[PDB]
């Protein structure tokens, strides 16, 4: 039973999010869910990131004060998110009396440490600067031990031998920001407070719960707890220098891993607002549910650094091809025959333990492919074993044994057989498809778990069931394409 804190980068208050931000919160959250699935205790936390110029220009465009918009923004993010099922233990805000407080104490240590410089620059002004050059070497011992992905160590390696400089943290008024102690009109950097900010959601989290131990337990510096951080790679230099080194500092741990992403593209390109694939999460959701975009992101994500390209045409294929035709089919083809020749009674043996212990053995592999983030690799793995089942009811043709009379016994036990298939293939997609995953559950009367895999249904009743995913269309998809060309 491991400790984990996961986060994922903190959303500027300044814009909506989109199908780009959602690859990041899918694939953090289908990780999350498979480790709670494994009996670890995990925190998943994020929070808007509302500060600096940022903020205070959209602020500006739209006449409004930046404490009236980053609450609507807050607001608008946690239901988009919430609309895709990010299952977040917490999602808090960069502006708040925790963030200001662990800001406040991170830097009062940094510069009782010596780690805070200060210098004049031009208009002049007096700025702080962070020693970042001081952690070189820890930074590189930390960046070489076998944590990191390659590319990215590889990335690192290169912004070592530019050399690393002193950071200017500081900013002058008007800037919507935590004012720096002992310095009137001078205020944090935003980029500064906003990883803090992982510390400050938090620290919330656990004031919330009324826990007392936690907060230090994860983050003190010999902490046994695991940290990480799923970002883009355009944030990697913050989170792979700045941050580790501030924390250093500061007495605190530094992150176990950084997990690094690629970008969206859209059809091959960057989105485009002109062709309507600049996709809001919100407008997505008005068109296709969430587990539609979440499968098809997890099909082709990896450990990698890669960009992941969303071809709508590839999409309503992959769909119906994968989730209807082979998931989803292996119950609807079976559950008709149960549910009306046996009132919904499973038989009370396998009718082929063999391929029953090829799927449960499969749980190794596909596990530590959810575990390593090689989300394509257990995607292939789960629709092999899919392919398997339905080439099983296949030969065994239930729908011939079905006009055979005195063949009742057979039928039950093939068709029972494929349904024990379809809830071992169900459970590897837990992290994938949580709303499926709620309507396989009620059919089958039964919560799915990692290890109940092991022991199948038997005499066991299973309840009638509506469809329990439809087929999508490309006219959905021109819908959506045509909708949001019209909001640009
Ligand atoms: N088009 C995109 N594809 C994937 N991630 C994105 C995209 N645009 C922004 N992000 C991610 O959103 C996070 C900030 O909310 C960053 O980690 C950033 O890399
Ligand atoms: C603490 S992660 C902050 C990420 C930043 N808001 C970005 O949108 O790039």
């Amino acid at each position: 039973a491991k400790k984990i804190l996961v986060t994922c980068a903190l959303p500027y208050a300044n814009g909506s999010i989109h199908l780009g931000h959602m690859l990041e919160h899918i694939q953090a959250d289908v990780w999350v869910r498979y480790q709670r699935m494994r009996g670890h205790e995990v925190n998943f936390i994020c929070a808007d990131d509302a500060h600096g110029t940022p903020i205070m220009l959209k602020a500006q465009q739209l006449g409004i004060t930046p404490e009236q918009m980053i609450g609507e923004m807050s607001q608008e993010h946690q239901t988009d998110f919430a609309g895709f099922n990010i299952s977040y233990d917490n999602y808090h805000s960069t502006h708040s009396e925790e963030n200001r407080q662990l800001s406040e104490l991170i830097y009062s240590r940094l510069k009782e440490n010596g780690f805070i410089k200060n210098r004049t620059i031009s208009r002049d002004s007096e700025h702080f600067f962070f020693d970042l050059p001081s952690f070189s070497e820890m930074l590189q011992a930390w960046t070489r031990s076998g944590a990191l992905q390659e590319q990215v160590a590889n990335k690192m390696q290169e912004w070592f031998e530019s050399g690393l400089q002193q950071w200017d943290i500081s900013r002058d008024a008007p800037y919507f920001g935590f004012e720096i102690p002992n310095a009137p009109g001078k205020y944090f950097y935003v980029w500064l407070d906003a990883p803090i900010g992982y510390m400050g959601s938090f620290k919330n989290l656990c004031d919330k719960r009324g826990d007392s131990v936690s907060f230090d337990e994860y983050w003190k510096k010999d902490s046994t707890a695991e940290l990480y951080h799923f970002i883009g790679k355009d944030i990697v230099y913050f989170h792979s220098l700045f941050w580790p080194a501030m924390l250093e500092g500061s007495n605190f741990r530094k992150p176990s891993n950084l997990f690094v992403h690629g970008y969206v593209t859209v059809n091959g390109a960057k989105m485009s607002k002109s062709r309507g694939t600049f996709i809001k999460a919100s407008t997505w959701l008005n068109h296709f549910d969430a587990d539609s975009l979440r499968y098809y992101y997890t099909a082709k994500l990896s450990s990698r650094i890669d960009d992941i390209d969303l071809n709508l045409e590839d999409f309503v294929q992959r769909v119906n091809a994968d989730i209807v035709n082979k998931v989803v089919n292996l119950a609807s083809r079976n559950a008709g025959f149960i549910n009306k020749r046996f009132d919904g009674v499973l038989a009370s043996e396998l009718a082929d333990p063999q391929l029953y212990k090829t799927f449960t053995d499969a749980a190794e592999v596909i596990g530590e492919a959810w575990e390593s983030r090689e989300f394509g690799k257990a995607v292939r793995e789960i629709m092999a074993l899919a392919d398997l089942a339905n080439r099983y009811v296949d030969e065994q043709a239930p729908w011939v044994v079905a006009k055979q009379e005195g063949r009742d016994a057979d039928l039950q036990a093939i068709c029972s057989m494929g349904i024990n298939l379809f809830r071992v293939l169900m459970t590897y997609l837990k992290p994938v498809l949580p709303k499926l995953t709620e309507r396989a559950e009620a059919f089958l009367n039964t919560e799915l778990t990692w290890d109940g895999i092991q022991q199948p249904l038997l005499g066991h009743k299973v309840n009638p069931f509506k469809a329990l995913y439809n087929r999508i269309d490309m006219r959905q998809v021109e819908a959506l394409v045509e909708a949001s060309k019209e909001e640009v």
